């Protein structure tokens, strides 16, 4: 479409103002999503983001959230790079395991040449990387979207630090050319996008708050 | 076609109503079809099914079967879910040997997707397997057959419960709109499937009720 | 094209009738064919098999000959069945090395379904394999030759064996519908083919009559 | 198009006659090209060369090379033979880390087939290998190029020799129907091709004259 909110599990999610949300959009979400106290921007969710260090124990609890009837999830993607120093086998045993989980870096990652290039030059020669917030970005730019609404990043409120961060942004807009549109106004990031021109959260009881984890047994045969 | 019998090895095969069946058919077998004292559903078989377990003392035996001019089997497919922790590997070996088997899982058994995603996350989180008349039923669904008879499966009469096989057969009847009907009414499986509304087998004599095994030195030149 | 002759390294190659040749042919060779003391089927050869057990010694050899200008080769073609259990990676390691060689089996013994699968399991059941020239003559049936003329084969004048050969020729009689024909009158092959309804071979001078063997550092970076 | 350059490292590429260039041409660099203390060539360049041998340490030193924007460069091609006794392995470990690197047998020299069965074999049976400067005039042949003028080459002024240089080039005057000429009158190789038929280089100042090396930590992941 034309319009999607990015967030994450930073403090300002929960200052959002709901006065410069557009019509129609869609919403991304990644890692402990489910640990929110309310409904902050409801139960639908476009695709999520789970990293591979820890995969296994983020399916069960995914799968058990879905079965209650606590969220609509339409996609699960995987955020693997496909580097060979990092999670490049990784990724191929989780693949092995799961037809459902669709890999980020082969369809929405390896179509962006210049940043591609770009972040593995960085991760070989100077020990760097970026955070899953800008890895949503650049899928979202990825798959045609083209007004990106950012809350919930922070920036960290030793691979990962704030002059990657914010290079990486930057770089995506001047080669690309999309919109950036920070929502929360008390959140540093206002300092480098600017604020559109111009709702209380449900809360949730009896929900899981905590990440589950699978039998003894299903490690051994891993093993 | 439109109709297809499925039969295991259980005790119900010899108690079978005949004024039930319809009038153009075909026959799926399994495992040691051959141990029949009597011919209850003739000679003329459409696909065999063989385990991975034990593949090289069946392929043999079905050889001589049919030198002997005692069967007439047009396929054999490997039952195989090609999943890492159970058959993968075994698979693959068996593939490289044989070029006239058929894989199950590669051919018809991928098609179904929610089926597959089911089968897989049981497989893996709970330690749970479906036995050789449920993937019978699967291939059947798959291969555009609508009418499904079941008959010589007596529900077993540690992976393998009755809670699975019951569980997988409500999920083809929900999401695939096939219709399932019991032929043997004593059997408890008439109790979940309704009886389809409304001749002596011949004897077997010098015939081969066990299975052969190959010589010495075949399983020298595999190890 | 219609007519092939296949020829062996047999003590009959030098007892052929040359009435019974037709007008247009082709010449099948293999192995030691460069032992000749004279040029029984002259200089002109369509294709020739090397055996993967030795093929470096082969290749080097052929090289040397050609460069000399003693005969006119156009393909070369490895004899492998592609079976894990004699030569699959063999076939592969010489295959890496080369590239102007032709792989038999990929080619034009994979479509033969049913002597494939008789071979197949011949071999791994019963321990039991063919030679060079029923190899040859399968290759020649699958390349579309219709006449083949079978000469220098005298049927070994512990694989091999008198009951495979003669056995594995009348199986491809009975499925291709080729026709088989002896130009070795006193050739023992004769009593069971047709001699066909109704020229001095040059001397050889100073020729290469053994093979040649490739310097010690060859084996050195090869191990 | 039609001409291009190619240029060595020997000491004949500071004597250019600059009268027998022609109008319009492409420029070929190889390995430490970037040691000039004059720009003879300008910095406009096709395409380079770097070998598998060392490899990390000049993809860093050409990025900062370009970033300090000294050279303009299109293409990274690697010189490798895909043998599997020189570069085979070493070939993909490079291809896994970097995405705009191209391999140069798979995509040009891979289409000389005659002249890739010569070099096989040489290396194979013979222990003999060429140089950069004859590998890039190889594929300047196999990109369409039809006049290729060579300098900087002094014929090494234990592989590599002056008899399979001198061999392989006139293998290829020979079998593609090619034109070589010489822009260097007192170099040795203009005794064997001819000099064509009838501008000072600038001076680089606080340039980069030595191959820089990546920190330690680089090596550690790769090991």
């Amino acid at each position: 479409p034309k319009a999607v909110i990015v967030a994450g599990n930073g403090e300002s999610l929960s200052q959002i103002d709901y006065r410069l949300l557009p019509k129609n959009y869609d919403v991304f979400r990644c890692n402990q999503f489910y640990f929110e106290e309310r409904y902050f921007l409801g139960n639908k969710i476009k695709a999520v983001f789970f990293t591979p260090g820890v995969f296994l124990e983020q399916y069960y609890t995914l799968y058990h959230l879905k079965r209650n009837n606590e969220y609509f999830v339409d996609n699960v993607i995987l955020s693997s790079f496909n580097h060979p120093t990092v999670d490049l086998e990784k990724s191929q045993k989780i693949q092995a395991l799961f037809i459902d989980v669709i890999n980020g870096y082969e369809k929405h990652l390896s179509k962006l040449t210049a940043f591609d290039v770009y972040l593995r030059y960085k991760e070989l020669y100077e020990n760097q990387r970026i955070t899953s917030g800008v890895y949503m970005c650049a899928v979202a730019i990825a798959m045609g979207y083209t007004d990106i609404y950012l809350t919930g990043i922070d920036f960290y409120q030793s691979y990962h630090s704030k002059d990657i961060d914010l290079e990486a942004l930057s770089f995506l807009q001047q080669h690309y050319h999309v919109n950036f549109y920070s929502i929360s106004p008390m959140s540093p990031l206002s300092k480098h996008f600017p604020i559109p021109t111009v709702f209380v959260a449900p809360l949730k009881e009896n929900y899981i708050n905590d990440i589950l984890l699978p039998p003894h047994f299903v490690y051994e045969k891993l093993g």
